[PDB]
């Protein structure tokens, strides 16, 4: 039953007074309040959660905050209590993810609606399909890529999503897609052995006797699978686990890593702050 | 080189702005912010870290916010950046927790200084005074309970101590030191899944997969009173009575330890019967 | 592809060595093996994974095995290398633990198929017609209540399973029902304040400031929650945890910690111990 | 009150049985047993605890052990009751996993005598004098890297000590020592989400990593690299700046490197292949 107020602006002294003045005068009552200024980016970082007022003015809000944001050169984004995120996932034939993701959404724990799932094969259909989500089957000429991806973000844009979640997408992502998503789409991939690019680096991982796998949610942009870190974590694994159990151990972490980050964003926690991310 | 400054107060519409707007009217410049508002109990509670200004009027601050304050009906605590609190520890026989507390000490964890160590036996004395930490054994005469308290409380007051460690003394507080304690003095103590003769000998048998404690601050009622911090450790059927209570130990060291950290980083606030750690 | 022989028997010298030397006759290749004398029980217990050999003579493997198990007062249990236990789920409105199970179940987890879903209510019917499973509600008249328990035993009886889960079924067993399924039916409880029998326990751990919520998932006897513990687990809260918060950490720790004692029971760990377990 | 027993061999059908039956026959009485037979690298490990019997002869079990593995080309490590593993600490000048050691076995939990502290620099004297245990400083001449190693591995004889720990020792050790310290030479250091060259922490913090690790492992020739015996991680956030993170980065230094030493001196490592078997 409260609304959201995240804001962000370069450091001076009345980063935090600009936003509480303001909520006092709209007699706006905070029931809690988190702000970070980092001081080696130079950047200030504010979550605000209230309980409206009675004839609440939402649009005379805005303009009265972006007026008084002018002068620190201060961006907000105002979230209305109910508020459910649309969200098209990204899948290519790993399943684990895209299962993960709908079972948490199901029983309430991730507050969104997947509005669509988009694939470059037709395999996962099925399991979409159980969960009464429509499935977009749109398969790659390799000659013609700007042709698979206007298709993928017109479903995007049709079903109005805000957050598009690449659950082990395997197609790679043109230049033109990544700076349009930028900011609003994440990724997940393993950690294993960082700077090892074989095509086994499970096998790779048993070889050289590792005691944990790990992984990385981020955000898209240019950089393959860089781009900012929202969450990252580790499973532990032993002797016991060969490569197939490796393997296994590696989903799970992916799964609870992305579910965690996709979770962050949809609770408005998280901030881009130079090529790296505050949570709040 | 930060400013720490903690306010609780009843909850009302303006609570934040009025410690925000003054430390902006103070030029104090703010590094994080964290709040809550408890529906339930009806208090608001602000931990703000903040670099001082060049020539920092530190009375004139205070006054300015006693000021300010007593329209709310609101309290705040200001502490200095290199600020140490002076601790007394209070011990019987069992040295796992003093151990632990003193080893964090001297390698900057807890970052306090020990100015005491208190019990109503002898042993642990050789270890404080390894420590090279003053140590005081005031013996109980079981007719005399407030003569062997007045003696305490003494130390407490001539160190001047603002945090007492009850690190597994073994004697009961009366009302009246409780009473003088409230707020200030951290207890640690077991949590199974018991009541009588050798509770960990109970939980073997019951067969349990865990062993806990509880760091709590102390008031009247034993062992009980507000709650600080909780933890637990995994056990299994390989772990025997004896192994039970080591690692009893263990997670009383670590859940008293972080309990103590989070009380000397100004995060913790009383809130009714329980606490709120920011 | 592996087979599990697990055996249990009153401490003596040569219990390892007989289990381990008609292994080794039978032409049984050890893959791992793993066994604790408790010392205050007077109890054995073995649990060890095999592979076969080429024409495997299992009958006979059990013959031999209880021929030479009767010095030692042994008692074992072996399972083939694809076993996957059946199983029927109860339920009453709670549908946390029950959606967890199955979901759980569905991605390979949990290597068990669950054969039935039994309840005292209609209410989760259409949960368990959405993932194919049978469901049965068999309302309780509490002037009959033998005649409620009839029914439900009958579906565990012509389904054939071999364990029994309360996933928060909430509907009291007999004594008679609970002797019958004894050693095979895993119940869930939280585990909150021990000793407070209010009917808002999550309302009293908030008001005292607990900053652990916990569950115990055990095997049933004719002790009320008590009975043989599998799994104890507990999940951080703190004070921003209203009740509903509270609640709902207590329904994410009867899910997991229900799972993980299911996990133990299927995958032949979980040995009954006078009466407590040992998990090998 | 338990012998250990630990074995290894390569993996055949009735490996387990040798050694069982063999304990049997002793009346070595088994409270605990655990095993497992690598199927990819062909080996197979077990350790047991027992209980001795009365009158126990312990050459002529060990020998009659040693006729039983010829057949096997097993190898066994057999730990009396009460024993404790004489520990030589190598250090430089951080002192965070010096004072985690020192402070573990003084309380009981690692159940080992450090016998001598030795050093490339004389800083952390006080710190072993402290705790009353030897200390050596023996400097580097740049011109004789074999000079200063010949003191240490004097150090390592005259105390009988069974097990090196490098404690953050900076000093890089020749292929010569490092052979000579293969499988009882335990090292620590740091492991990132992966930074080549300066200030590691600072690139850490930079990258916006939300983890910091370490890796404890056995020494061989290839540097910070060879048997892995314990890894961990510790969670870092935005407010984290780089004097955090290396706060952070010496805590983990020092967790990873008391279970991993824990492990050793319970007699629960095997080494296999180029990876470790920890039961």
């Amino acid at each position: 039953d409260t609304w959201i107020l995240t804001a962000d602006c370069p450091s001076m002294l009345g980063t935090v007074d600009v936003v509480t003045r303001y909520l006092f005068e709209q007699r706006c009552y905070v029931t809690e309040h988190h702000s970070f200024d980092d001081r080696q980016s130079g950047r200030f970082f504010i979550r605000v959660e209230f309980r409206q007022p009675d004839d609440f003015d939402e649009a005379g809000f805005r303009a009265g905050l972006a007026e008084r944001s002018e002068a620190f050169g201060m961006a907000f984004e105002l979230t209305a209590p109910n508020h459910r995120p649309k969200v098209v996932i990204m899948v290519s034939k790993a399943d684990h993810c895209l299962n993960d993701l709908l079972y948490r959404q199901r029983i309430g724990q991730l507050g969104m609606d997947v509005v669509a799932v988009v694939s470059n094969h037709p395999d996962l259909e099925p399991l979409a399909h159980w969960h009464k989500i429509p499935y977009y089957h749109f398969a790659l000429d390799p000659k013609d890529k700007p042709g698979q991806e206007r298709k993928v973000l017109q479903v995007i844009e049709e079903t109005g999503a805000e957050l598009v979640i690449l659950a082990r997408y395997m197609q790679v992502l043109s230049p033109e897609l990544c700076r349009r998503l930028d900011g609003w789409a994440i990724n997940i991939h393993h950690s294993l052995l960082p700077g090892f690019k074989g095509a086994k680096p499970y096998h790779q991982a048993y070889n050289k006797g590792v005691k944990m796998v790990g992984a990385t949610a981020h955000y898209i942009n240019n950089d393959l699978d860089e781009g900012p870190i929202i969450a990252q974590g580790v499973e532990v694994v032993d002797h016991s686990h060969y490569p197939e159990d490796l393997i296994a151990k590696g989903r799970d972490i992916e799964c609870l890593t992305l579910a965690r980050a996709v979770g962050y964003h949809i609770e408005r926690r998280v901030f881009l702050n130079a090529n790296r991310t505050v949570v709040l």
